[PDB]
């Protein structure tokens, strides 16, 4: 349904992105406040965080996290700021579970292996089990990233083992990956129906991973999902067009739920939808 | 594929819409030339064409139809004219086949019948077929409606037995008629699907009538499907407010298609795309 | 799933099939009790009636009606009598709508309108209301029959105007029809899902015209569906192998049934599933 | 439901244990009575891995021949398909090795997934390392697909010569606890999105466990072709351990015949399959 309010979320560093492909990546914590500031204004609600050293290496330092927190939530205050446990391909669990201690309002909980690019991203079943553990422990709400068919059936059974209680929960198809579902149409339609099917009351988000930026975010907007976009994902505007910044990829979302009169959600219907209130 | 050029169609008047409900929907040839150039100037390479008496009832009369071409031609020469042969519910067979003796460039061909509202739209198989013959005899390209899976099916073996023998056929998908299949993602998406089984040359355009005009075409744009709006099918340019014309319609989708890197056919590569020129 | 109980539905007689193209077809009323009763112990819990004339000729007589209905009876007081108020094409609604008087414990109502081979199979919206009144009045529970998408969303809004309130509902898929929806497997998981999506009580159930008998029955098997068989829908065992009765067709599923291990419904069982008590 | 049905046995695996299922085979000689029982079922490919004695998973060689050899002599019209899977942990070295008793045929599984409390590893190098080694020892692989993504990745392989069988045979492994489950709707899913991914590839699935039932009766009715056995599910019926290998098999030779499919020589198997 194109009325329900619409939730952006923008990914703008990641931890694979390089300025060698998008000169415009904020890598710094200011760098990182000023994109930030700029997103909301444009429509985002919620700042999907990974933090990077001055060089522009992965991260996942907890006092490098806390300044990049601190210096997003002194531009925008009302923005969600959702800590990455992903972090970069290869980083150990240990460090990936670590920032939970910050006690974040949300955090990615990865719910599934797949090979990667030209390697694995890695979440052994156990340590899925330990991080659900620790969202429990911290206090803190989970946003579950899934990548395959499978991944939907292997939180439905957390969920029924008690491991995983959040009601409603939230879920993100992360759709593109080179080793994971692409972002066809096809395939985002199969997915929102899948997961009504197994987890009925789940709320949900797409990223549509490079080229499939487009198709799973004009889908989305038209089935009631809400979408993530960012440099993290998608560096281009247009085939061959970088973006200048992760809010020129946000406005552009905002112009089109206003051209399609689907409202953009508050910071407050944000909170009460993730149900972080 | 969102980079292949989208053809958009604006149904203009039709055989249902009042002027007591829309006011500003164009009845004359006059007034039907004044938005058919104002649809084109927004995008639109065709026009879906009903004829009115000026008191606003369908109208099957010969000259009236000639006279609307011939207004819109004055000022719009690019722009494809493609008459309907569906006419106003209830139309005798005889006056709806008529004006193919007119030439028109395209006229739609409706691919059998449906219960539509308190009514019933009848194409008898017997009819389906005379029709068929008329577009050869008058070497007139058809768009054919179908409102139903079981239709496509029904065109697959017109096709098999020699009577529809266009090459490539252009199929319109009209959902959201009460009686029809509904314009929800799932049925789109299982149409085209469907469709690429049966006729896997056949190209396609999708008609949203009312509340299902937004998610048909966002759902179009992204699958390399062609777009229809207008009044004849949704007078609503967002929910509760009816729209200023046909071509505010018109300009919103060609704006959506700019934002989104998807180009508007030239009226040649409408031409070239429905196998007109 | 495929371990809730199974109702095979015997449609052993209808209006097209011939005694030329199939010896073993049940003509009187005689013939039919006997093939019931056959069907019955093969494990039909449903028997479809259309009657006949001693010469073969299709009828709506209610003195005929009766004879057919008490001579099952007699012979199988626990099969389920289902009556068609679908009857041969072409033939007067009011006909069509006379045998409720005889209070049968289930009838069908056909939900829409379709061209049907070379004709029209006619259920105009005014007459689908007066027969959906008459089912209430006469205390009949319906099965109503569906040959398209756009029929499930036409029941669905019969529903919301409070004119069918038979909770819970049973759809049968009728699949094959030339001008209907086809039984191909696409088109059977397509439907039981649109119908999950519109009439989420609904139970259903699957007929399989001609080829499309297996492909719909095995669907249905293991999505949880019911099936209907019989000489009316298709006359062969194999391709081109005529059957040798209508029982025998309801022999192979419940010997399938067993196979898989999906238990076949008791009369009891049945009665219950369809609303009957 | 007309064109001819290839029925594989998964005979024994490499998680199934005899406390659970009495009749798994483990020894060369058990799996080759089993092969026969289920060739003589209708079953035209055995699905091979093997055991030591203890009931161990084995990557040797001379064990593998041994199991070769034993089935060969017993029913040699039947298609002997190694597994390049082993394990769960087993070492990519060690599952590798056996094509070099250049069999018909060996499993090529296409991605990693986390596997019941487990990963089940496939790294990117590594499947391009298999998949080389396929072609040097003409092999003809059995490409092992348990989500969407591998799909696309396997076609990835094929745009870049990695993979270059032509027609390719494609596995569908649903229900594995970490891999998309074999309902229904995912059956029909992943049919279509092969065809719209690599058209002319060949299909199968093998459904774990409470799937089995489900999608063998639509592979039945889509001309997909059907894996069954002791490596994927124990029972008959639902907390009914099944008899034999055998007996799995008979029920899908036995629905075949009602509804009128035919099952494949084992000419035809070969043909489909594009082993000759
Ligand atoms: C492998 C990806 N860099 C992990 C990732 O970016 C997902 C998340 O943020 O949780
Ligand atoms: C019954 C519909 N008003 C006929 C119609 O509008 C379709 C067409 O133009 O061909
Ligand atoms: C026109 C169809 N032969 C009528 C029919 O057989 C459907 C029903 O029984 O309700
Ligand atoms: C993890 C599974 N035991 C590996 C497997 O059985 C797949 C194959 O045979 O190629
Ligand atoms: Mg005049
Ligand atoms: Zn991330
Ligand atoms: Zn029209
Ligand atoms: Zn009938
Ligand atoms: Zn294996």
């Amino acid at each position: 349904h194109h009325h329900e309010p619409l939730i952006l979320t923008a990914a703008i560093t990641g931890a694979e992105t390089t300025r060698a492909d998008q000169p415009n990546l904020p890598i710094t914590p200011e760098e990182q406040a000023k994109e930030a500031k700029a997103c909301f204004e444009a429509g985002a609600r919620v700042i999907h965080l990974h933090i990077r050293e001055d060089d522009g290496r992965p991260s996942q330092r907890l006092d490098r996290f806390q300044e990049a927190i601190s210096a997003i939530r002194e531009v925008v205050p009302e923005i969600i700021i959702q800590i990455s446990t992903g972090g970069a391909v290869g980083e150990s669990f240990d460090k990936r579970l670590a920032p939970l201690a910050l006690k974040p309002e949300m955090a990615t909980l990865n719910a599934g292996t797949l090979n990667f690019g030209d390697d694995i991203f890695i979440n052994h079943p156990a340590d899925i089990i330990r991080l659900a553990e620790a969202f429990k422990q911290y206090n803190v709400v989970p946003e579950v990233e899934v990548y395959e068919s499978g991944m939907v059936d292997a939180v439905a059974r957390l969920i029924k083992k008690g491991i995983i209680t959040q009601n409603p929960l939230h879920i993100q198809f992360v759709l593109g990956v080179p080793g994971g579902m692409s972002g066809k149409p096809k395939n985002l339609m199969y997915m929102m129906e899948h997961l009504k099917e197994e987890i009925p009351t789940a709320t949900w988000a797409v990223a549509g991973i490079g080229r499939w930026h487009i198709p799973t975010s004009l889908i989305a907007m038209v089935t009631g999902g809400h979408i993530r976009c960012g440099f993290e994902d998608n560096i281009f505007y247009h085939k061959g067009v970088i973006a200048e910044s992760n809010a020129q990829l946000v406005a552009r979302l905002a112009r089109i739920a206003k051209e399609i009169g689907r409202p953009l959600a508050t910071p407050e219907q944000a909170r009460e939808i993730l149900a972080l209130n």
